[PDB]
């Protein structure tokens, strides 16, 4: 009932109470652990809707307040009625932030307060997407200076007028496999790739090609758009000693910004929130670059090193795995864009999962997770237990729209 | 039910079916996922089931479910049961059951070495002696001159819960640590509780930063007994570096034989609680683990000033660098001397494998992430990508607490 999670490194205990007001479920069970799985009404809507109501007003400390019951009475006026209810500007703000807040996956968490909201409520058409997402990109980019944001579409009312951004990111490379069978650009979206030609698109085929937008507004077939090349921070990536290593012809982009998840707030759904902060370099070293299946650059770093890639144990792949990172914090820092260490975001996280233990009673961590894709054990995470549990608001995966969407 | 996992670098897709046969709790429930949590006498009752599973699990494995020679090994095992509130494993039987103990460990990456154990019974040992003799042969046996070979002996199982046999050593070789007056810490932090203990015992310690403990050795529930392991069994490998000259002046040697000695065997409801097993390192165990962990020797540092790489700044990856040199030598000082280690790289590999193998032939295979998963180089390693199931089967290995803390002293 009242769990504990101990740091193995530094004897730390914590005390977790925070998921008895877990709500849903985690694809576990007495039987049977899924922790390493990528993905296991007007009745519905008011219990939804009074949970949520009930921890805002606890938040603002007028729990059981006139103003709360009021609320409470105004919603449930507004659903009986109407089928929905809206949320108050207030309280879309305060559920995004809580939606972070609650991300079991997220190692960048401490900073879950400091979130732009962007009220695109009012939005109706692609243009005007895209218009809101260029504005998001500028606003978040700041000439490198990163801010976290977030912007909010019209909530899905009955799944047929779905407001979707078709991208997984906003900013993404192309991807096209050749006639010789193999794969240029990044082959994560070869698929993407070709429906934004399927749609119209001139790729102007390349390794490093931002992809067009594709927005699809009010559940209305999606249109494509070129976001502003001057609105696309990017970074040319080199080696603090291997000089070399510029003629590799790297680059990344400076801002992640996920596109494709659903947000839930008191029972409504979001279908189109894209959000961006920025990014742990192991993001882009270590699972962009050297991953079998994406640009897969190790062999080729590795020679130029002149490594013994005769056989594993010389573990040459370990060491152009560093070297690699070393240079992708080295650039990005060189170029005055945001990025963080894994040593600094792990060590930021212990911080605020102690944050979050006294202030809050726990936080809910998936350790598969936020213990970073290369040494593990020597960030502090590793050596930190973790409990996994589902809090609502949230953010959801939701199916690729490709197979959903009619056209 | 049948559940799938997949692969993400491979888009390999399995099916599990074995996970039906599980029954034992994980720690998890539909609303709480407690997968990182390091940790989450028997009646006459619970024993006639649990020998039952076991025995029908033996005779389907020997293919001869419902023989004769079945249905009396079950009234014989059930007649010695409410005759005695206990039974005897067949030499057989204590085999099969070892084996599958180490086949069903859900956080063993080494498994597809499964099925060659060599299994010592020490089901006759009654005295402390007598145990430090089954041990040197196992050590011996296990060693063999630098070409390692898995083996587990298992001496008597509980009974009452007051004539325990145990290993008070959590493995049979470990160096000593010793907390200085200082703060600092002198050979492995790991140990130092233990070592207190030793030296309460009457061991004298040199008090360098290499000491062989000593063997800790209860038998029968008597106070346990200090024996010193021939130092001629102990097989030790200098760390040098193929490049890095200063490398040796750093002074660091490894011993060769991982042997663990404080687990419980689980068979047929019976609990062998003295049960050490023996098999061959992952270089990362010694490089990541031992070396490299601020709470262990922590070599770090020191590996880093001497390659004058930038400490200034995390992000100049200096952990990093330093991690994988500190690897490299492990794994090259052991093939040079000819003693067996697998890298990271070749063992997760070899798991993959192995457990395509398991899917096909067995219906699953229970497999933890979290322990799977190497502690270096995480996502260029293929368990990284894959999808897992972890489930409890028996028989298995369990945690026990430590015997200081449980044992009635005599004196
Ligand atoms: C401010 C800097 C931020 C850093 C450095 C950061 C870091 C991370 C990292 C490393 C992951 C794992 C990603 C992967 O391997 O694909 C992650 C996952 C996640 N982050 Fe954060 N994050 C940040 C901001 C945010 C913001 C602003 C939001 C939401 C508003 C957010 C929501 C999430 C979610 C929902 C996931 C998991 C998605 C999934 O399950 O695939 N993050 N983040
Ligand atoms: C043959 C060579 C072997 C290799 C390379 C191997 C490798 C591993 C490694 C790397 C771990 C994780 C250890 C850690 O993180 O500290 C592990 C765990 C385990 N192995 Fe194996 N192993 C081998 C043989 C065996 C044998 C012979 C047994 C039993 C007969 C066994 C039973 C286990 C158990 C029970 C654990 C988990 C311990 C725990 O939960 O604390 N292993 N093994
Ligand atoms: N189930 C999947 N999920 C999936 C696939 C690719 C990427 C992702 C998550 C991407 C992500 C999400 C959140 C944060 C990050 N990284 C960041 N630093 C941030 C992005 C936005 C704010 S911070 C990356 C999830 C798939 C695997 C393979 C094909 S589909
Ligand atoms: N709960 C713990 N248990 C614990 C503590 C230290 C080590 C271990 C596992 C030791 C182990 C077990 C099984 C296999 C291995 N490695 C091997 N290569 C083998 C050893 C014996 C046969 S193969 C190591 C478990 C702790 C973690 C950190 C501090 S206490
Ligand atoms: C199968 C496995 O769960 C999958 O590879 C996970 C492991 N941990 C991860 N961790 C992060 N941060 N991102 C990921 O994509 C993954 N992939
Ligand atoms: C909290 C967490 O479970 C703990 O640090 C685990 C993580 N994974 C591990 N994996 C292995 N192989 N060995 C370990 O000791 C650990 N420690
Ligand atoms: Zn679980």
């Amino acid at each position: 009932r009242f769990l504990k999670v101990k740091n193995w490194e530094t004897d730390v205990v914590l005390t977790d109470t925070l998921h008895l007001k877990s709500t849903l479920e985690t694809g576990c069970t007495e039987h049977i652990c899924m922790g390493s799985i990528m993905l296991p009404t007007k009745d519905q809507l008011f219990p939804l809707a009074k949970e949520f109501l009930d921890q805002y007003y606890s938040s603002i400390k007028r729990f059981g307040s006139k103003a709360h019951m009021d609320r409470l009475e105004e919603v449930n006026k507004e659903i009986e009625s109407t089928s929905t209810y809206q949320l108050k500007d207030t309280e879309l703000i305060y559920g995004a932030k809580h939606a972070w807040r609650n991300a079991s996956r997220c190692v960048g968490r401490i900073q879950w307060s400091k979130l732009q909201v962007f009220d695109a409520r009012d939005c109706t058409t692609a243009h005007g997407m895209f218009n809101y997402i260029c504005n998001h990109v500028k606003y978040a980019t700041n000439k490198g200076n990163l801010r976290s944001a977030i912007t909010i579409f019209p909530q899905r009312t009955d799944g047929k007028h779905d407001f979707r951004v078709w991208n997984s990111q906003l900013i993404r490379y192309a991807g096209y496999k050749q006639p010789d069978g193999s794969t240029l650009g990044d082959p994560a979206n070869v698929q993407f790739t070709e429906i934004c030609i399927q749609q119209g698109w001139k790729a102007p085929r390349g390794r490093f090609d931002v992809l067009p937008l594709l927005l699809q507004a009010n559940g209305n077939d999606p249109e494509l758009f070129q976001i502003p090349p001057e609105l696309v921070l990017e970074v040319p990536i080199r080696h603090p000693k291997f000089d070399w290593f510029k003629d590799l012809g790297l680059k990344w982009y400076g801002l992640p910004a996920v596109s494709n998840m659903l947000l839930e707030i008191g029972g409504l759904e979001f279908s189109a929130c894209p959000f961006s902060g920025w990014y742990m370099g192991t993001e882009i070293g270590v699972r962009d670059y050297c991953d079998n299946s994406r640009y897969n650059i190790l062999e080729e770093v590795a020679k130029k090193m002149d490594l013994d890639m005769r056989k594993t144990s010389s573990l040459w792949k370990d060491q152009a795995l560093v070297e690699i990172n070393i240079a992708v914090l080295y650039s990005f820092q060189s170029d005055k864009v945001t990025i963080v260490d894994h040593h600094s975001a792990t060590e930021s996280f212990i911080k605020h999962m102690e944050n979050e233990y006294r202030c809050r009673g726990g936080c809910p961590a998936d350790w598969v997770w936020i213990v970073p894709p290369m040494s593990g054990s020597i960030t502090p995470v590793f050596h930190q237990e973790m409990l996994n549990y589902r809090l609502t608001p949230s953010f959801e995966y939701q199916p690729d729209p490709w197979n959903t969407h009619v056209w």
